[PDB]
């Protein structure tokens, strides 16, 4: 499935010195996201911090939604991943994505501005209504 | 897409005391899971702790799946989140919901009864069946 | 959904020695990968170490990724995890499914060869194509 989305632009920078999030390859299931700073940021071992992309998305559609994901040279090698784990984007959600990046490891890092510091993948989802029970159906 | 899930309430404060999942808006992809507590759990860093949600789910359907996430908020600023990082809920799982919450911050939390601990997504999954090649066909 | 995914294998071990990943049950959303090592490897509180499975797939198609992580037990329990949280597997990527684990916890924990050390859901993913608008539609 192929979905267009409206984005709205935040910061100047986004689309120009930080170039907006694309697809490496045809099939590649993440979009990288980028840190809009105006100076680099130290990340001491154990600290997070939060980053802003300089960007909003309006997905719309209930049945969509968005995972930030770590990067995974990242999050393996330097120890730098989301604080949150896994950020998930609603599809009524019109704010700028903003990163929680959590240092995870012993070495401090320095998140320069335009860094790919998350991915963010399109997932579809389902809306469950609970249906209460007294017994569930024979299953394991 | 929408589904009906059967759904056993195994603590009879849920629904009532600790209110049952919802979705906050008609776009959220998210429903948030309470902690059903009789008391207060203090949570030091780096410690996890089990937290029952006092309910049963039974996805039922083979090409369904739930996703457990941190929060948002007490992930970012609190440090609290999976112990596990993701909990993947199996269409045919029926027991009681657990929350592995690990502290994985500075400060020392307290886990109430009734807070809102984690959230939970329905998503698409595919079982695979793998296909023993000595080659793949070209792609990257 | 199922699917046929091509596999290769990389060390004569897997499918002999250490099993293919296999679903435990009909209804279970994902398949346990093990580590493909020729010794035992001990993983010291906070360390992350890369560990190969002996295997690769081509999932093929791009409205198709695959999530790889962490196991209940050995997250909740042994506090081993996933160095990058989750592990995002392209629908182009042909190369060796490797897992980044980190000892996220207190205990210094063995890493067996042929034990169970992550778990790999297939998910729909959608391919976003960004539409620039200067303000969004009416939305929360
Ligand atoms: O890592 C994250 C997680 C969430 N959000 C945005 C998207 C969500 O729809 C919105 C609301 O989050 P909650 O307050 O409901 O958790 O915050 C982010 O920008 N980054
Ligand atoms: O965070 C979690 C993760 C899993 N489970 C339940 C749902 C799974 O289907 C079941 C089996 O998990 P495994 O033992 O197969 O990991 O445990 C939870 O309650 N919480
Ligand atoms: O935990 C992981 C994450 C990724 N990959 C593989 C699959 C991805 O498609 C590929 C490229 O990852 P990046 O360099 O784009 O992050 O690495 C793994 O083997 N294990």
């Amino acid at each position: 499935m192929m979905k267009k989305i409206d984005v709205k632009i935040l910061d100047p920078r986004v689309g120009k010195e930080f170039p907006l999030p694309t697809y490496a390859t045809s099939g590649s299931a993440g979009l990288d996201l980028r840190a809009c700073l105006n100076d680099a940021v130290e990340l001491a071992p154990g600290d997070t911090t939060l980053v802003p992309t300089g960007l909003a998305i309006h997905i719309a559609d209930p049945s969509l939604a968005a995972m930030m994901l770590p990067r995974s040279g990242l999050g393996h090698k330097h120890g730098i991943v989301l604080g949150n784990l896994v950020g998930l984007i609603d599809s009524d959600y019109q704010g700028q994505l903003m990163i929680s990046v959590w240092n995870r490891g012993q070495d401090s890092f320095t998140i320069q501005p335009g860094e790919r510091i998350a991915q963010m993948i399109f997932v579809p989802v389902v809306q469950a209504e609970f249906n209460l029970v007294e017994d569930f159906d024979a299953t394991r």
